[PDB]
């Protein structure tokens, strides 16, 4: 009999568990060991400003904040994001790894039609990460907020980042591959696509994010939060992180942290980091991943 | 709970029935009932040619393997599909939907840039339903069968329809958005999203189109078939076939037929009607008027 004051984690926890139970034991990318189960899908509970940041093992809240209005900026740039002091694009971004890619011609921090600018101007010819976009392109963010406001029963209000076209220019293609959004009884939904999922740093870094997405957008659009859908292709945990996971596994999830917005805003692109309060984050003691 | 012939289709009958009891009462695009809820995922073996075509309900197995080489061929132009006595398009493809839609200017079968154009030519210009494109757009499929053919390890095997850019020429907006593959130990594996999927009709022929595309694309790539997920948004049920389903639900399932290819093929464009058997789809009495 499981009765637990955070379900939602505990439903998390037991899909890591099953992952180490069932996965199969393939290669990675550079070589290295996974452990992984083809397609997973969890809910999150968003109803009362509740945000879906792991309790058990602690996620970079600051860096999902500022990545999160960076993409919504439409912005391309790595430098305005490391000014914001996150330093999660740094490696991508600078010019060892782009001279890898065959990216010489490139500024220092330009990443390529990445994430926001295929989310703000999707179709929409790319040159550099300082050139101005508006106008060219389709603009995703804004027409799901239309449908959001004038359609609520629309079963076609998706934002995808998946360019085929612009994904040879991409610096790292998107991992966070699309998204659909659903209103019920004044209540806003989203189900998130995630093609590739570390258990241990990824996939806690995207629920994280897109639970923030859905809580903003619900209060652009007047409504109340409802319920984020997780869904995984490649959900997987590393083998040198195994001992590392079990740790996380026995440690019983405190409750979500929730979010609270200090002012009002014109629009989507009206939030600014000191707007965007984070209540009662409690953790449990680190995990070491070395 | 109980043990099953057909664990995968009883299963499926779990969801429509889940869908009764829990889903949300809301209104259609045009002002029909449907019981929904949002976010929901399954699983379906095609290990040793087993394709999920329902026996619980007759699936329209001829309107899916004429449907799938239509698309695989990149074609769009309705004419094509009526000309083999399949008319799941001819509404769409129709004078007055056309007019309807503003399309004025187009011939009748025209549907748009709908998925065949988005699977082989994603980014190229869309004139009409009769050019040739060779050449034009990225070819995802062939991209696909690539990736799965020297980068088997890959997370970034994926087929979109969805193209932000093309929407608006687009007769209906993809309802198979994306679909991501997967292989392990020889075994290939997909995962198909559905934004929005009708129990009763759409979600049924869905399983068996991508069910079907994943054992061309194994027997192409030399690979063998694994399993296929089926992750839906909007899954829902129409108030009006209610009384059917509760039918449908007590019928216990049967084995689920077998896929047999009766030649070689040079590529995945070397599929015909004629090479493609399936043996042994035992289905149900049929049920009355829904
Ligand atoms: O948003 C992200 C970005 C990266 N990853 C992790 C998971 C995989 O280990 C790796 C993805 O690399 P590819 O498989 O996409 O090459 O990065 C995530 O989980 N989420
Ligand atoms: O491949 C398909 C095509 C259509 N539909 C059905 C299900 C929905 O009832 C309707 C889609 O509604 P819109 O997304 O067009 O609003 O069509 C499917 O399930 N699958």
């Amino acid at each position: 009999q499981q009765v637990h004051l955070n379900q939602d984690e505990y439903k998390y926890l037991k899909q890591v568990e099953q992952i180490l139970r069932e996965g199969t034991r393939r290669d990675d990318r550079t070589g290295t060991g996974t452990i992984s189960i083809f397609g997973m899908q969890s809910k999150y509970c968003l109803r009362n400003g509740t945000i879906p940041l792991l309790t058990t093992k602690r996620v970079y809240w600051k860096g999902v904040l500022e990545e999160l209005l960076w993409f919504i900026s439409g912005s391309t740039d790595g430098k305005l994001l490391m000014e914001k002091n996150v330093k999660i694009w740094e490696k991508n971004g600078d010019r060892a790894f782009l001279d890898n890619l065959g990216f010489t011609s490139r500024e220092e921090g330009d990443l390529g039609p990445v994430y926001g600018f295929q989310w703000r101007h999707f179709g929409a010819k790319y040159v550099d990460c300082h050139t101005d976009y508006s106008g060219q392109g389709v603009d995703q963010l804004a027409e799901v907020i239309r449908q959001i406001k004038e359609q609520p029963d629309s079963r076609r209000i998706i934002m995808s980042a998946w360019n085929p076209s612009d994904l040879g220019q991409m610096v790292l293609p998107p991992c966070h591959t699309m998204c659909q959004f659903y209103v019920d009884n004044g209540e806003l939904s989203c189900q998130l696509y995630q093609r590739s999922g570390d258990m241990g740093l990824g996939v806690p870094f995207n629920l994280a994010s897109y639970g923030l997405l859905t809580h903003m957008i619900a209060k652009v659009c007047g409504l109340k939060p409802g319920t984020l859908v997780h869904t995984l292709g490649d959900a997987h945990v590393y083998s040198n992180h195994v001992d590392a996971l079990k740790i996380q596994l026995d440690r019983e999830p405190y409750a979500f942290p929730k979010i609270r917005f200090t002012r009002d805003v014109a629009s989507i692109d009206d939030f600014t980091s000191d707007m965007i309060a984070l209540d009662d984050y409690k953790c449990h003691p680190k995990i070491p991943m070395d």
